[PDB]
């Protein structure tokens, strides 16, 4: 199962790790993708997860969008985890760089509560533009299921742990 995580709360764990490498090592039931409404996995966590699937995630995602239309900001969908996990929970956090309401970050994290355990990134962090310290706070105050957070950047990981209330 999950190794080398620091326990933040009863249900939130954190580790300085590449979520792709973590997913290949663990092969969790659920890996969370930092998705956009179109499921266009171009960069950040989404681009990295998709590249690890040899673009199979993008092919599956385009078929999902052709059938269902775009997701809502704050929403999610469950698709295959391909070679990374049993399932991928594609969750759309608000992208601050697109002027999206940061209040939707709590709605985005609520999607995690439908899964008993997840490997996840911090929603709306990185190229989505939100403050990762705020994202971790919303995560611990919203998610009740077991969430294993992978933070790619060591410097951000240290700042997140050292500032955690």
């Amino acid at each position: 199962s999950f190794s080398g995580y620091l326990k933040l709360t009863d249900n939130v764990y954190i580790k300085n790790a590449d979520i792709v490498e973590e997913a290949k090592k663990v092969k969790p039931t659920v890996v969370v993708n930092a998705a956009n409404v179109y499921l266009k996995h171009g960069g950040g966590v989404a681009g990295a997860l998709n590249k690890a699937t040899n673009n199979a995630m993008q092919v599956e995602s385009d078929d999902y969008i052709a059938t269902n239309g775009p997701l809502k900001v704050g929403g999610s969908c469950v698709l295959s985890g391909h070679n990374l996990a049993k399932h991928c929970l594609h969750v759309v956090g608000p992208n601050v760089n697109k002027g999206e309401d940061i209040q939707l970050l709590k709605s985005a994290y609520e999607n995690f509560n439908q899964h008993e355990v997840l490997l996840a990134p911090l929603l709306s962090a990185g190229i989505f533009g939100a403050d990762p310290i705020h994202s971790l706070r919303v995560c611990v105050d919203t998610v009740r299921t077991n969430v294993y957070l992978a933070v790619f950047d060591k410097n951000l990981y240290d700042k997140l742990v050292s500032s955690f209330l």
